[PDB]
């Protein structure tokens, strides 16, 4: 089954904004999960094709990936840092929902999940 195209990383309608959380999102959260020896699933859009998924685009209509996310946070397409994080989450979420609790990649949208709650804890002023 076909991938589609992947999310918009910028917009020209949309207008920018770079705020102290907005970088902070990037420079440190999610440099620092990127790092972690469970980022790699979710460093680029699901292939579909490459992994063997056919149904994941029939189940997941809103897609989303940190290349995706860290693409946009270096293009300053974000207005504000909730909406960087409304990325993440749906990342997330699409990742809870394709699969079932106790999968492997669970496991790691998981722990990913839990050390970014942990970072956005508290942001800067
Ligand atoms: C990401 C992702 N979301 O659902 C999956 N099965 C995956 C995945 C699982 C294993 C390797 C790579 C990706």
């Amino acid at each position: 089954s076909t991938n589609p195209p992947p999310p918009e990383t910028s917009n020209p309608n949309k207008p920018k904004r770079q705020t102290n959380q907005l970088q902070y999102l990037l420079r440190v959260v999610l440099k620092t999960l990127w790092k972690h020896q469970f980022a790699w699933p979710f460093q680029q859009p699901v292939d579909a094709v490459k992994l063997n998924l056919p149904d994941y685009y029939k189940i997941i209509k809103t897609p989303m990936d940190m290349g995706t996310i860290k693409k946009r946070l270096e293009n300053n397409y974000y207005w504000n840092a909730q909406e960087c994080i409304q990325d993440f989450n749906t990342m997330f979420t699409n990742c809870y929902i394709y699969n079932k609790p106790g999968d492997d990649i669970v496991l790691m949208a998981e722990a990913l999940e839990k050390l970014f709650l942990q970072k956005i804890n508290e942001l800067p002023t």
